[PDB]
């Protein structure tokens, strides 16, 4: 091929190899998602930073380390149903979810945001699959003011 023998790191596994995005697989296998994750195909994740969850409160944190039902949804909400880099955007691009809110992503001032959130490090060519890390947890569409 080219560069081989080393080894790869599947969607997931890059995850669960970068010690940073720990806490979030726990979140992937009890959520379930893993496994979907560990199947070929395209996954669009997002994995935050370590410091990104110690952000979340004990209100929202807490709850997602709960409840699975609620957390699956965000890793859901995490999760696109299709590959999307910044490769060939335009302007602005609707990635499908699984949760069902579509993931929104732009590529502005060569800056990657996905729901207007600044990206870390996207472009994470996976076995099957994609990954940006995010600087934040991302949130689905929601009344927050209240």
């Amino acid at each position: 091929g080219s560069s081989g023998s080393s080894g790869m790191g599947t969607v997931m596994d890059v995850l669960k190899g970068d010690n940073r995005f720990s806490m979030l697989v726990a979140a992937i296998q009890s959520a379930g998602l893993t496994e979907t994750l560990n199947r070929e195909g395209v996954y669009t994740v997002f994995a935050p930073t370590n410091e990104a969850f110690r952000a979340l409160p004990p209100r929202e944190r807490s709850r997602l380390l709960g409840d699975a039902k609620e957390l699956a949804n965000i890793l859901k909400y995490h999760i696109g149903d299709e590959i999307l880099v910044s490769g060939g955007i335009g302007a602005l691009v609707r990635l499908k979810s699984l949760q069902g809110d579509k993931l929104e992503v732009s590529l502005k001032n060569n800056v990657v945001s996905v729901n207007k959130e600044p990206v870390a490090e996207p472009d994470i060519m996976a076995t099957n699959g994609v990954v940006h890390v995010i600087t934040n947890v991302l949130q689905p569409s929601g009344p927050s003011s209240g």
